[PDB]
């Protein structure tokens, strides 16, 4: 579906902001 947000998405699983990373996308 997703690339990119995929990448983000990726990152919100992580947490999103509330993860320890920034957003990749």
């Amino acid at each position: 579906e997703e690339e990119c947000v995929r990448l983000y998405i990726q990152w919100l699983k992580d947490g999103g902001p509330s993860s320890g990373r920034p957003p990749p996308c």
